[PDB]
């Protein structure tokens, strides 16, 4: 049967002490609720309706592109309050998965078994076992049946006893839930309609309430403060990377390796320490990846090294190239196969062609550079003062001489050699060879003052 | 109460392997007892006792602006002894803590408890509980009073099982101590006399001695070797980082951040990975710093995004100004607000003016520059060979061409344009386009040795 | 008497999913087989039998120079009839120890503890204490001698309590093991001959079997994947680390080190954090480097610092240079005492004298460069379009302007001057002064397009 997801995303997030709503503050590149967003549409969720409050206006501006019900919550009076508000929208013979917005690490293989293990017209209730249970709803089961969750201050000394506790996530069908939230009361301490609740009425409807037990506690953890934020980062970190590990990615310190998006590999590439790897990223077979490299969304082929300190974004590197250290590939950078790009070279929205090498000092950008090309050390890509960024381009086998200004608009043909210290504004033609003449003064017999 | 703090720092540290004395060796940048002697201060010391010796005229040069008397030990012969060569200067109505140089982590919090404890003509001792207390003087309570402090070496079966351990920091009046010490005798396997019976002697006199339980272990460590060293190292940054992280800095990874001074921060600061803070730095609302950033002595704007790997030092940053990555800000370098200065660029001891972009491959020193300047990829600001480094001075709206060496004394007045590859020696006026004027030879059919 | 090793490494390592062998993996920059040969070796091992099978050929070519017996192994029977395999070269009056090629971080030490314990004719047995010792063979012993390993599918509920475990590695004499060795069957659900039957055998025959325990648990640890090699690196890495900790260098976070190689230093020696040390590397007294450094195969003199994010190898560094941050030494640099290395510089292959300064924007290659010269800003040493690369020599005393390039082969003779922006083709004289004339347009009153 179908499915529908509820998260709640309203809290202000006080402890954050940020401008940002609570659920807005990312891990690994991702705000908390889209974490919970994607996990529920990779559950199959038909829709997924989205509390929201606190920071409104700037979560429609983060979000506008999600597939989700926007429920705007007023007023604080409790989950089941917040739920019921997106209770008219369920389809009576559809399940209903419970989830927070600031509890990002909610695995889909937790939520199947959850799903799964709900009797019909009953509920699915996610607990799990803690050490020090205080603070937190206990499970009382009756045979080994749930029947409650009592509270920290309702518990009694054989209760207090009690490791495993409430987290909050549970699934039941639609109707259920329309039933049972209107039943749901707020005479207690805090003036709240709780879900919690809803075990007690299950039950007096002859209804079986089932538990599950989460994986990690970190699955059900929520972050109230940007130490605990930290805390689910390195978890999420460390969980990213030994998978990594175990599809045979070396990882040589998976404490210091961070990916914040996705990672398509081949076989055999190896990541040294202080690597980041952003957005969506492929790395063919063999691919070596040096200290303190940071790539975001770029594609690299087969058998390419990254040497250090190595920065790339929005780019593409052709097989058996070389990369640094210290270079700078900037968006729309396309490196071709057996390419050499090195130390404080910077290239920008340029195609550079086979066995091309630009080694030394170099700024390339809005160029066509062709293969088998030398682009010495100094070799400056520019344009006159005014307005737009026009092309330079380089045919094939061209020689560009040390320190050579490359002035946009201009064309050098294939075969071309340009002699150090030039100045090109005009375009060179095939086997053209232009050399710079030089007007020097000597002095001989000049003593230094030293 | 007055009071006034003694600190004993007179050992070699042997096993540190070192030319340097113990207790000048750094946490978080700053010598240990530096660390104890600002505690002392922060609690309101009005004398504080340095007990020194070994490496007495390295801790001279090292703390020489230190308010400290400094009193030589020439023998070692106990903590008694030492804080004795300090007891003459005691007041007799001060209250009197002793602290130890290489136990750099004890907190003005903790001490003020231990203070507040002190019972008149009594004594307040700091306590610890360890689980395995071996090797530690144990803490004899009788009734809830403390009556002794009982040796590893001393102690029965039953008091080897107390948990409750002597850290060696104690309170009491100045008076007290001048007696209690002048009783303290040596007869024991090292010859030495022991602050630790100060405990006995002041139960002797019908006075009380008060225990008070350090927070963290780490607050009474000392460091006699440097893998004890790192180990407080990682403990101290650990809690900055938390402390930063609870007040809302968003660190990306505290276990990969290190502060070595103070930090001033505005709300929603992001840092990233591998980051390092040194001396006293200033960070604006909203200021973003990437991977692999050096930031000392530094004043960064709100707004400000330093992209990874830049060094910046002895700076200023104006708002929404954009550094890095490879960016080098050397000392005196000030950028207004909303520069750009991009990657392999160095400034130094230069003003940049509101606008103006430098980013690429370029030297900028001892220059004034003004608001929205256009200084182009390779441009290297130079002397004369001889004596002193004399200044450019760029106005506004000037475009400085790619490669321009621009030879300092010299002055490019407001609106002015200089063309690429240009070495610009003499003074260039208001609106005056300078261009080189470049001869070339042009050899046509040359074919390439390939 | 003599000793000679059997290395189990034949195994696939179909968990690393990889192209190499299992045993080629690396820890330390060094595969794990050859940590467990130079662990051998450091034994005094006569003879090293490496029994080897699965990627036979990358094993061969890997590990040519290697002094081992190159022993195939054509099907997996089990670690007794591994071994039997190299038993027909095992001396009769020699110990055998047995060891395994993907278990790297076993010690001398140990191994010679072990060995001491062996009884004439008899058997030392490796083993260690686990808390949970599910899964191994548990070290039975009566009195107090070892009489049987039993395995956990065949131990008893009282056998099962039994914390300590067989290793594997065990060390007897050549002819009690071809003796012992010939009698083990394979009659068991895996239908493989075990070498934990020689315990059994040997009791049979009145001979002893002592035990000793091994220091470490990661001692005997295998890696079966890259996630458990990572497990092993860490750890190695850490144990290193503290080595050197201990010894006075100050690294100022052991989690963030790495050292793949060999280290020699002085005293008081300064390692920031995330720098890698690689090959045999040689630092003097009082060397400082700088966050995010890598060394690789480097001599480094009294007094240096290494600023941050610069990468060495192949290279050499006389006393109180200064190099970085953001300096680049290519193999062949050779820096004399108190010379000066900037930001963004790149030295290949290059000698440079006593006190001179490359401090921006510069590459020198196949140079000799002279005592206290001046190598200004923006400099490149380049070459003719052709064949080979020729060399640049610049004598003594010698002041280079910024952006001058320097064309091979060409000689600057002592005391010479070259002015900025100047292009060097034909040799400078001793004392001579060359001087750029440059031709430059002039336009006034040019309104720029703003
Ligand atoms: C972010 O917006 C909301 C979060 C809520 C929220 N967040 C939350 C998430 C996870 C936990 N985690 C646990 O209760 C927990 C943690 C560990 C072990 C067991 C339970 C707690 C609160 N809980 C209840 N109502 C909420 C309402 C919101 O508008
Ligand atoms: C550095 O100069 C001195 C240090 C001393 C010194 N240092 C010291 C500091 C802290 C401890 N820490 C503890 O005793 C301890 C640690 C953990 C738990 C309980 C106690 C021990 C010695 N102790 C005694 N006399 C000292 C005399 C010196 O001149
Ligand atoms: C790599 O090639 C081989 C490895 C083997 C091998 N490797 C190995 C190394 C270490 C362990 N470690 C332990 O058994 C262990 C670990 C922890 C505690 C106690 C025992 C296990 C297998 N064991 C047995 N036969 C082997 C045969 C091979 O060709």
């Amino acid at each position: 049967k179908a499915l529908s997801a509820v998260i709640l995303a309203a809290g202000k997030g006080t402890r954050m002490y940020s401008d940002l709503p609570k659920v807005l503050h990312t891990i690994a590149g991702k705000p908390m609720v889209k974490h919970v967003i994607d996990t529920a549409h990779q559950l199959g969720s038909e829709n997924i309706h989205l509390i929201y409050g606190h920071g409104g206006d700037l979560m429609r501006t983060h979000l506008a592109n999600e597939q989700v019900n926007w429920v705007l919550q007023t007023e604080q009076l409790g989950t089941a309050h917040a739920v019921q508000q997106a209770a008219p929208f369920f389809k009576d013979n559809e399940n209903i998965v419970v989830l927070y917005g600031d509890a990002p690490l909610i695995t889909k293989e937790t939520l199947e078994k959850l799903i799964e293990a709900k009797p019909e017209n009953g509920i699915a209730l996610l607990t799990v076992n803690l050490d020090n249970p205080t603070g937190y709803g206990r499970i009382i089961r009756e045979n080994g049946n749930v029947v409650a969750i009592v509270e920290q201050k309702d518990a009694n000394a054989e209760q207090l006893n009690i490791k495993e506790v409430n987290t909050g996530v549970m699934v039941s069908d639609g109707a259920s839930f329309k039933k049972w939230l209107a039943r749901v009361g707020n005479n207690n301490a805090q003036g709240e309609y709780y879900l919690t609740d809803l075990i007690a009425l299950a039950n007096q409807d002859n209804c079986q309430v089932v538990a599950v037990q989460a994986t990690d506690v970190m699955e059900v953890e929520g972050a109230n403060n940007r130490l605990q934020l930290a805390a689910l980062e390195r978890y999420f970190q460390n969980k990213q990377a030994s998978k990594l590990l175990l599809e045979g990615v070396m990882i040589y310190d998976p404490a210091r390796f961070d990916l914040r998006g996705t990672l398509e590999h081949g076989k055999d590439v190896e990541i040294d320490v202080n690597v980041i790897i952003e957005g969506n990223v492929k790395l063919g077979d063999r691919v070596k990846i040096g200290t303190g490299c940071v790539l975001k969304n770029v594609v690299i082929g087969n058998d390419v090294e990254i040497k250090p300190y190595s920065v790339l974004e929005d780019s593409i590197v052709g097989e058996k190239a070389a990369i640094g250290p210290f270079s700078r590939l900037r968006p729309g950078a396309e490196l071709a196969a057996e390419t050499h790009v090195g130390n404080f070279v910077e290239i920008k929205k340029s195609t550079v062609g086979k066995g091309s090498k630009v080694n030394h000092l170099t700024y390339v950008g809005d160029s066509e550079i062709g293969s088998n090309c030398n682009i010495g050390a100094g070799v400056i890509t520019c344009n006159y003062d005014g307005a737009n960024k026009f092309k330079t381009i380089i045919g094939d086998d061209v020689f560009v001489g040390s320190d050579t200004q490359l002035v946009a608009p201009v064309k050098v043909a294939n075969g071309a050699t340009i002699g150090a210290g030039t100045t090109i504004t005009r375009d060179v033609g095939e086997n053209e060879l232009v050399i710079t003449r030089v007007a020097q003064r000597h002095i001989q017999g000049w003593q230094r003052p030293i």
